């Protein structure tokens, strides 16, 4: 006679399609393969980043805490599963007592000493009504909830290592462009110091060129420390240090990522691990309903023992000294003060709070995926505009070079065209860094990379 | 006799007046109508914002978690109140035992059955020294603490919906200005393309106009993204989507929300919810002192019982079989190994943990209110300087338009003046967003939006 | 017998030296005096900041919570250490029997009773195989973990008050320079208003003068707001107000601090506090697996009595009415169905979890220290570039002042030169702020805010 109630799936409050507008693109229907099935070996193309994630899934320690928390709750489920069963041990019953002359058996103050070992249960409570069954069911639901949360931890780790590597590549490209702008400012100050010695340029243009060079040196040192900062952050996120023999990974100009189907908002309820973690927390509260409801009914205990008793220790292995104890007990609360109804509606409160936790998880997951959809809809237009800016600034540089080569234009204006080209490329690097990090965050938000390859 | 210690509250470490200087305003005297009295309908002037609070206030999930955690701790208080009273029920306790020949009555190994069903209690205590009653009002004051926590959760919900809606309107106005800057850049590029196709302008300023247009299209894609992400954030924070029948929402430069009287710093000790939460955790710590003190005094307990006992199982109809037990049980710990000093010491240490927690909540409340007062004091000067900036740039554009319409300058300088006026309007909208965000956080920090009208 | 397993030979999860690159200067090798025995009075040369740290230590409330948590775990260690020693305490027992005539010892249904007062113990277990010994060892090592957590809280509080005071003083300097820029713009607007009222400059130059002045007055109000917010944040981090009798502090130009020798990565895990509290949580997990391994063994328990009993109230303290009870019990389980095995596995997994958290703590310490070393290596050459920029703009301003005093250029070009000099000093002051706040963060990351008294 089990008393866990019938499970009822809570409805999702999310509308059945991802939101439309001027910033989004056109959605598709159901996908043959969702995002939670293409692994981090196919979605991540370049070999260096695949080797870094293959290192960081093993050497990092937060994923190790996640997997060990899973195996800890294996042990914690095994506790309750064995608590459903007896504990067949021994015990030693020894009562050496002194009573007055009125209370004893001899009519005199006497020291009586009966002591002898015996095996059997120590108040083993048998489970007629399903309260121990529902406690181990709660333990099993908590176990597989946390082994869904381990997949959620691996998802966040793969996304964080990917964003750390992409910011490392983009920030060392920024460092190279600031080094090149420092080179052009140094050449312009060299020419202004040359024209200052001869006498064409006054000392005001010399001080202006010197302020420009010192600003470029400050920018160069700041990007040097930023490369050091996010390289140390990647050393943290890999667990171990960066290995030496990494392959020549693909730069930012190639297609570093693959296309991912968005799908339906109702498809997300079975694939993202945070959703299906909060769902099994809700099933654990569903088992706690039965754990609190199975207190109203008669709980049955057993106390059995079997072993030899004696008076002296010397005559404990002989004939006629066998013994055995059998003691059942039933128990039924006629009128408590309201602790059982308080435990029942407290379990119902925990059930509805975990309903709210599951539904909040669906809402935040839908918001993160709609964030990723809006960014994937707008960054293609932003980077098309930015690459047209880079191409127009490069054509302006080539025309300033073509005016310089024939002689009608100075070298300082050619260096101004070089620095406007480098400002255009420094903007392009950061816009593509924002595109790639939001693409990785969208892949995390849909189903994440838990499988290694496509299944 | 009860044993809970008497409680006077700790005084506030923060000053008796809000800070003064060049940033703040003059101090108001007191509050006849304080800040927590004014509801969100007599504070928020948008009917759209009133409808969005009316949706989000009962259709959220985290506020639902708080409002059900209140019910959870009422269930825990019902547990602790019901454990004052005995466990009056029915039980049937049979013992079948084998005894060896030395321990039996007749001297021969035989059996002896004790099959008797009884009614009554097992091991309940009455504490006339005040241990269970101190645990009872500890549970009561944890309930009062978490209902104050529920009020603070609704307060932060109201502040977050208001800030998300104000940033949504500000990003709408940002997008409507970025479309016009893109219009003026595209029109200036069409003029330079016509000037290039005839032959007046070179290719260099044509590439400059192309880079300007592509910068405008990049920032247009960025603001479409940012508007879509802000709508997704407000879909998260309402709980459901934006509903259908929204009324008219007024502008951003009008009176979006009325002024709030600040009052004294001591009025936070009664109006603010989180300070009252720390207050009730402090008096629950005093109740826990009274519980962990009352174990020195002797506990009086008894296991009352009344039933029908017999050797045989089939019989209880006899008139003489009205069996009953009384069994009182009184204990007294006279000298342990310093267990009870350690328990009383740990409870007193928890009390002056919660003292420090209480005045740390006071100090963070005072800091949030003082930053809100500084924002009130400085944003009037900043926003008036910003409106004078916008008036100056508007008059400059009007004079450039008069200069163009008479015929002296061309249309490119008119488009440059128009872009300067658009940049001034953009910075005005950002500063007004900052003012409204800081005053919503000030209203959140003073007393919050709990009730609607007066009591 | 004790069953706590042996401690393991430590492997390093880190390279044996701080990294090298363009940012990193050069390793200093090992150090004689580490970074933890440099107290905050021989490190912070600023006497005003030293009194501010003194107020922040004897007045803030997070240190009250931390030191009171250490006191709470002293009480918890005593309440778990006291479980070895026998809880002896005089008590009072009694029964009042109603057995029927089938069950009575005489043959008629009668009333029987047996009561008495006995000095003795109740269900005391003798810790023969070290389970409660292992639990008090666990409580002792969690006490040491709580003490190292208090040391970590104190060094982070010293760092936070140093950085808050430092940003306060730097934003005082920022407010003073933007008040000077507002002065120069107001004087340039006075000159342009005269040059308009006479007739030379048109109204468009007057509108550029107004847009400059209103931009500057907006930024002046913004920095008054920001100084007020940062001073209220410093009031939060102190817990008490700024005291009145402060000495004259040192400005940001001269050395407020000195460089602390970093050393090797091998004395982090001896000097840093959070690594040590992770180490003591690991030791507590070793004691937990000691108790779990001792759980297989037989757990002997005892009761005892030395008092008197009788059946009558008026004669229980007569001669020869003494009583005495001895109750030994050897108890070992044989069949546990995988419960004690499961709790053993759960404690081994707690050991592995605390190993992983200790190793994570070493990795986060190494990452934060390496970021501090990056900042120390780069901010020197960046600040040299910034000071050369300020000196070149100051020479440019001296040349523009010579051109003004002779009579070649008007006063508006000198105000343009002051506009450039002031923003040069703006960027210099915020860069020196970044250097000093990252130096304080490195000093926290090596873990040296603890000692003021002797060792």
């Amino acid at each position: 006679c089990s008393l866990i109630p019938d499970y009822q799936r809570p409805e999702a409050p999310v509308a059945a399609a991802y939101p439309q507008g001027q910033a989004y693109g056109q959605n598709t229907g159901a996908a043959a393969v969702p995002a939670a099935d293409i692994g981090w070996r196919e979605f991540f193309r370049d070999p260096q980043l695949q080797q870094l994630i293959g290192v960081a899934l093993e050497n990092n320690r937060d994923l190790r805490v996640a997997a060990l928390n899973v195996e800890a709750f294996r042990a914690q489920y095994r506790i309750q599963r064995a608590d459903l069963f007896p504990r067949i041990g021994v015990d030693g019953s020894g009562t050496r007592q002194r009573l007055p002359g009125d209370l004893s058996t001899t009519g005199s103050p006497a020291i009586s000493s009966q002591y002898g070992v015996t095996l059997g249960t120590t108040a083993w409570e048998l489970d007629l009504f399903g309260r121990l069954r529902s406690l181990r069911d709660q333990a099993l639901e908590q176990y597989l909830a946390t082994e869904q949360a381990q997949r959620s931890a691996q998802t966040t780790l793969v996304a964080s290592v990917a964003t750390a590597y992409l910011t490392l590549k983009a920030d060392q490209a920024q460092l190279q462009l600031t080094k090149d702008t420092l080179g052009t400012y140094q050449k312009s100050f060299d020419l202004t110091q040359r024209s200052y010695d001869v006498g064409v340029a006054s000392a005001l243009d010399l001080r202006q060129a010197q302020t420009a060079v010192e600003g470029a040196r400050a920018t160069l040192a700041q990007y040097t420390r930023l490369v050091a900062q996010d390289q140390n952050a990647l050393v943290l996120l890999l667990g171990s240090g960066i290995p030496a023999n990494l392959p020549q990974g693909l730069g930012l100009d190639q297609t570093l990522l693959t296309e991912v189907p968005a799908g339906l908002p109702s498809d997300l309820l079975q694939r993202r691990p945070d959703i299906l973690e909060a769902e099994h927390q809700l099933m654990a509260a569903n088992a706690s309903i039965g754990a609190a409801r199975a207190a109203f009914f008669p709980s049955i205990s057993l106390t059995a023992n079997a072993g030899t008793m004696s008076r002296q220790l010397s005559g404990l292995f002989d004939a006629g000294s066998g013994s055995w104890l059998f003691q059942p007990s039933i128990n039924l609360p006629i009128f408590t003060a309201g602790s059982l109804r308080a435990s029942l509606d407290y379990a119902k409160i925990q059930k509805d709070i975990n309903v709210a936790q599951y539904e909040k998880a669906i809402q935040t997951a839908f918001q993160e995926v709609a964030d990723g959809l809006a960014a994937r809809g707008t960054f293609t237009e932003q980077l098309q505009a930015q690459r047209d800016l880079v191409k127009a600034s490069d054509e302006y540089y080539q025309l300033a070079d073509k005016r310089y080569r024939t002689g009608v234009d100075n070298y300082l204006t050619l260096l101004d065209a070089q620095r406007s080209l480098f400002t255009a490329q420094q903007q392009l690097i950061t816009d593509r860094l924002n595109q790639l990090t939001s693409e990785v965050n969208l892949y995390k938000a849909l189903g994440g990379g838990w499988n290694q390859q496509t299944v």
